[PDB]
């Protein structure tokens, strides 16, 4: 379905001259996650606030989930769903600090699980020579796209480098997902500039996309620095 990235379309790292740090470490360890949950408040009509306590860091109590239209938010208000994000905290802000925020990452709880994990394989392309699959694993039948990007990224980051505190090993990187005739990618590297907002980089989430987790299959496709 979606287009493949024309020539010059892709953010180049070599043109992005802020801190890479900033793009990294929405793709670490630290991530939003809850499991039959309802929201329990709303600040702005496409929004729902949950009560996630961040059991890990003890960094926030709530999470606001933030979606790109009215339609989203009213589907998940009243529904017991799971969470999956990247969150951010930088001016994260609401009224309902202690609080973090994402976009998407919902999925309705009830039907959706899965007996056991599922594999699906990523393969990795470096300057378009697969050299390195993976696989990332989900007990979710409908999963996120987001949720598979940052299992997919935080694979990278540990292993390839993927994103460092000040630069990337790579000059280009999108992911793609294919799930028979729906394939669409995101691109895995900041805007250029001197700064990189890590709430707008997110807010590609807010469609809230997913896919059936026994169709789909990962492509990433980086260019070196060669």
């Amino acid at each position: 379905s979606q287009p493949d990235p024309k020539p010059d379309e892709l953010h180049k790292s070599s043109k992005f001259t802020g801190l890479m740090e900033y793009m990294k470490v929405l793709y670490d360890d630290n991530h939003v996650s809850a499991i039959n949950v309802k929201s329990i408040d709303q600040f702005l009509y496409f929004d729902l606030i949950y009560s996630i306590k961040d059991t890990k860091l003890g960094n926030y109590d709530n999470v606001r989930v933030e979606f790109k239209n009215k339609d989203l938010a009213d589907k998940y208000k009243d529904k017991y769903v799971d969470v999956f994000g990247a969150n951010y905290y930088y001016q994260c802000y609401f009224s309902s600090k202690r609080k973090t925020c994402m976009y998407g990452g919902v999925t309705e709880h009830n039907g959706n699980q899965l007996d056991k994990y599922r594999s699906i394989t990523v393969r990795v392309f470096e300057d378009g020579k697969n050299l390195l699959s993976f696989d990332v694993q989900t007990n979710k039948k409908k999963v996120t796209a987001q949720e598979l990007d940052y299992l997919t990224r935080h694979y990278l980051v540990k292993n390839k480098k993927l994103y460092e505190f000040n630069n990337s090993p790579y000059e280009t990187g999108y992911i793609k997902f294919i799930e028979n005739e729906n394939s669409f990618w995101y691109d895995m590297m900041p805007a250029p500039g001197d700064k990189f907002d890590q709430s707008k980089y997110l807010m590609m989430y807010n469609d809230n996309k997913m896919v059936d987790s026994k169709d789909v299959k990962i492509e990433v496709y980086l260019t070196t620095k060669k």
